[PDB]
């Protein structure tokens, strides 16, 4: 495509190697197009981003590239290549290339009903991927159907680590009604109560939500706003026990819970009468109110529902658990640009 190829009025400079573009979507420094990788003879997915004007966007870009490049797993999308100018001065945009995944669980569910065998396989892959992520001491933090890529062969890959953090269980407590950025419907109850979401159990809850969703094609706790989300959860799980309340020390959070009328638990087999009993048993253990009593990823994999797939020797863990040296977003966009430039250097044809 002549000098710089063009896509819907925007320059999509993916050089020679990648051709036959095609628009897919675009929300900010994020326009995605599928192209043809002349080198591997396969159409890929490419995302154009320009986060250098804003320090924040530089943080999510740096952080996610590092994670995604460090991670190597069959159930986590990998970066196949990264395009950028040869000089930091000339680098305005950055193109990241990933395998082309036709669809995702969000689109699948808004059209198809899944058999129990597909839900099982999908769940297996989700957890197989999460076990690796967690083994690297990283928390995804934004797991939801739209963040689970799927190809024509049922192959599932977790993507979107823009909100991922290095686990930090000790510094997880915060006040009641503390703002959160992760997608509302899949947020664990403790996030609206006292958690910063720096604990692994936060991802398991999201997976539990995805499970319920696969079972009924509808989001289980579709809260309209912050506190609505919580009443949605309590509506089905019912009022928290004394025990689980005695854990919540943040006085305000506990008093809020106590002020609420008593609500009984709604049986799962009632919510999902077509569901498989083993599935609903694992769902129960995932959607546990108390984070400390919530099942772990490895325990989930070893659950009877996933019996036909479970194979610990075939469920790899990270070789090098993560450590974010520039942890805590205190870096100017300048320094961040140098790090991104440096992090993407390995793909340079120079
Ligand atoms: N692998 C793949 N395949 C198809 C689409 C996407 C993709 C990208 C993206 C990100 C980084 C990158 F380097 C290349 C593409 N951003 C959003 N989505 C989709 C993710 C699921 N819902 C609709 C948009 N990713």
């Amino acid at each position: 495509a002549a000098g710089p190829e063009m896509v819907r009025g925007q320059v999509f400079d993916v050089g020679p190697r990648y051709t036959n573009l095609s628009y897919i979507g675009e929300g900010a420094y994020g326009m995605v197009c599928s192209a043809y990788d002349n080198l591997n003879k396969v159409r890929v997915a490419i995302k154009k981003i320009s986060p250098f004007e804003h320090q924040t966007y530089c943080q999510r870009t740096l952080r996610e590239i590092k994670i995604l490049l460090r991670f190597r797993h069959e159930n986590i999308i990998g970066i196949n290549d990264i395009i950028r100018a040869p000089t930091i001065e000339q680098m305005k945009d950055v193109y990241i290339v990933q395998d082309l995944m036709e669809t995702d669980l969000y689109k699948l569910l808004k059209t198809q009903h899944l058999s129990n065998d597909h839900i099982c396989y999908f769940l297996y892959q989700i957890l197989r991927g999460l076990k690796y992520i967690h083994s690297a001491n990283v928390l995804h933090r934004d797991l939801k159907p739209s963040n689970l890529l799927l190809n024509t062969t049922c192959d599932l890959k977790i993507c979107d680590f823009g909100l991922a953090r290095v686990a930090d269980p000790d510094h997880d407590h915060t006040g009641f009604l503390t703002e959160y950025v992760a997608t509302r419907w899949y947020r664990a109850p403790e996030i609206m109560l006292n958690s910063k979401g720096y604990t692994k159990s936060i991802d398991i809850w999201s997976v539990g939500c995805i499970l319920a969703e696969m079972l009924s094609n509808r989001p289980i706790f579709p809260g309209k706003h912050y506190l609505d989300q919580l009443n949605h959860i309590l509506g089905i799980l019912g009022s928290p026990s004394q025990e689980d309340l005695n854990c919540i020390i943040n006085l305000k959070a506990r008093n809020y819970l106590l002020s609420l009328p008593h609500k009984n638990k709604v049986p799962w087999n009632r919510l999902f009468p077509n569901a498989d009993s083993k599935a609903l048993d694992l769902l129960d253990k995932m959607l546990t109110f108390n984070p400390h009593k919530r099942i772990e990823v490895e325990q989930a994999l070893a659950h009877p529902y996933l019996e036909q797939y479970y194979d610990p020797s075939d469920e790899p863990i990270a070789e090098a658990p993560f450590k974010f040296d520039m942890e805590l977003d205190d870096l100017p966009k300048e320094k961040l640009k140098e790090l991104i430039f440096e992090e993407t250097a390995r793909f340079q044809p120079g």
